[PDB]
């Protein structure tokens, strides 16, 4: 194609650990790069941008969808993957990975493992999940999905639904959206015990007030949440937060249902055939955003 | 090119020996052989650069997935691993988001049809319970062709656990439907005999082509003297609930109710021009004493397997 | 290119099972090839030397470090890896024949010492021994020697301590053989209790080399001041899996200014993290030298 693939220069050589490290301009640059990669790959073009570069996982907890998304992205850039399964100190493991790798993709059940990893690593680390902390590449792919499906991120009303306390995806997404866009409204839908934590909401208070972002907490998918949301973004944790075909009769015509996956019965299979079910297409947007990120980091 | 893809396989899932015609089988054979000549001469092929194969192995066999991996790599393709360690449909959709071809192995026989109804890219059935193993039948037939020269006219013994042997299920279908086989010996204890749901759909073609079918429970002198191909198999213990008395009887019958071991002594009765085959892996049914015999084709079979898998992958994805 | 990256011709098509199979010339040829590989990879050059060739690991015991090192090395030569995992009653020989039907090279690690010889009797393609019980680890010995050469500038004339479980340690078995057979080693310290000492079946065959080059060998139970003061290389290993063998910042005050501490890894408390910031701590650099030595080996085997 006549499209080019300029890497996002601000990401060069950088570790990706938080949604906080991206500007609005970084995000759009990554969206447009991901979209151009999508067009080339879908036309059958073979990219050889990262020939001879190695990605290695550091997955102290398992996620085949995550791991495989990253490997596929690296491979479609012409890069290669070396496996390193854990089942020795984290520091020694990291130094070992650094001896042969160009980029590390780390997932860890401890939230602070990223900081320790960063202090010894010589190559960029991409955070693929640090306990209940963040999942910054998921936030970026989630935002690509919103943009590609609805045409706009500014002005949206989004429901964040499920285990908001322990959901690292909703943490990164709220941060990324509120910091960089003019979000109209965020419904935070969860049982009181699993509400969105204060250590996510407080740093955002200034931006929320300045931009006039409306935050409403509920413990249920009310008819209001269903009638006003452009995006229903749901996660694993009962009948009052479930999205099924019956509940979808209240939804706008123009909206999407998203879910980072895996799901349980908070997202019924009765929704899967609805055009508005975006949660499978989300994963494909995932591959392309990850391609954009990797190329930008390693260019 | 030297390597024209088999046009009828373009974009299609490979699930049963029944989907292939005689012409398809010969086109794949000649493509596999052409690939073998190029690979053995040291040529690098770049036909599937940028394409991804991924597993969907719900019973595992790093053994079988690795043979498909090697084929993909020798076509210039790439591999992404997926560990099943969530619904079957959601898993498929996940692999579909990033892959070009899925290679699926599953303990349930009906999981393939479920997969097919949600999958967007081709699925290669690498084994569905005691159902089928279609690519094994293709590579087996390539082996017969390359080693003996002709498939029509052969006398073939299918030996061992024919009840649970997905290999012999696929192979019997592929041979009877597409070739004129002289005689099939079904050599097994009664408890592990070839199932009715394989034999009955083939009854019309068996009759119409005048294929001789004989059941035995032993490698008798007649079987040893007449067979061009002795195709033997492992007892599928994984398919048997050891604790139940039915399954313990089926288990025991392999040694207790049949005389079916191939060793060097038994091979003194074989023809000069024949081959011994086994899909592998094996246990004691096929003695290591046979391995030195020039008629022992079961290692060469795996090499033919690589090239047949390359022929199939290139044809599916071209 | 035969100018920049000439393969070591002696290794063409050959399985690598023991440190004993290499000459001094082979080792320097591998060292110079490994350094040239390093220069190109570090400058960002992409190698296409082994495009279309397949390395298959066959690891009957785990080692993410040894496994990933070989995989990285194959990939950086442009080669490919088939990710076979061990874990129906299939034998070792049949597993080997299976991998052999589609591979160009096998990399085998196994808890039984004799498994390598059984594999070699059936394999048609070269097998690289990545560790055979308490026998040998020949590619570790090679990368260890590259590490010494590169860090200190010379292998001839060094004083080296081999520390830890010398009885069961496959890395120290291969290293001692490779060094004494092919270099004029000044002095070897074998630092271990008698129960875990260097085996007699490693020392006895080196008798001729020890006499002919006048190599000094002393046993100690502990890491004495003398060992610390005279050693150019301190090569340590896990004592189990730790009485008076620990290297820490305090012990290092006794070391020469110019020397290196090495460890094939993983480590327990025999090598304190307090040493990690020292310029003499070469045990992380050692792993990177490993990749490049494995590149020189793979290229030489398969060219
Ligand atoms: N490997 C073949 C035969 C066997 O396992 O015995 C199969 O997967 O069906």
């Amino acid at each position: 194609s006549m499209l080019e693939l300029p890497p996002v220069a601000s990401l060069k050589g950088k570790s990706i650990t938080s949604a906080e490290q991206f500007s609005r301009a970084d995000i759009y640059a990554l969206i447009h790069l991901a979209s151009a990669m999508q067009r080339k790959i879908d036309a059958g073009e073979v990219l050889n941008l990262l020939q001879g570069r190695i990605m290695t996982p550091l997955f102290f907890e398992d996620s085949s969808r995550t791991f495989s998304s990253f490997c596929a992205a690296m491979i479609r850039l012409g890069g290669s993957v070396v496996n390193f399964k854990v089942e020795e100190t984290l520091a020694d493991t990291i130094r070992t990975l650094d001896s042969y790798s160009d980029v590390l993709v780390m997932r860890h059940p401890r939230q602070d493992a990223i900081e320790e990893a960063l202090s010894v690593a010589q190559h960029p680390i991409l955070n693929a999940g640090n306990g209940a902390g963040e999942h910054p590449t998921q936030a970026l792919l989630d935002t690509l999905t919103i943009h590609s499906e609805l045409g706009s991120v500014d002005g949206i009303t989004i429901a964040l639904i499920g285990d908001l306390k322990m959901g690292r995806t909703v943490h990164s997404l709220l941060k990324l959206l509120v910091r960089n866009f003019s979000i109209k409204c965020v419904f935070l839908v969860a049982p009181d015990a699993l509400q969105m934590p204060q250590d996510v909401l407080e740093p955002l208070q200034h931006e929320i007030a300045t931009k006039g972002v409306i935050i409403h907490r509920t413990h249920a998918l009310t008819d209001e949440v269903m009638q006003k949301s452009d995006v229903l973004y749901t996660t694993r944790l009962k009948a009052d937060i479930t999205i099924d075909a019956a509940r979808m009769r209240l939804a706008k015509e123009k909206m999407i249902v998203m879910h980072p996956l895996p799901r349980n019965d908070e997202l019924s299979t009765t929704v899967d055939a609805d055009p508005r079910a975006a949660y499978f297409r989300q994963m494909r947007y995932g591959m392309f955003m990850r391609m954009a990120i990797l190329w930008s980091v390693l260019a």
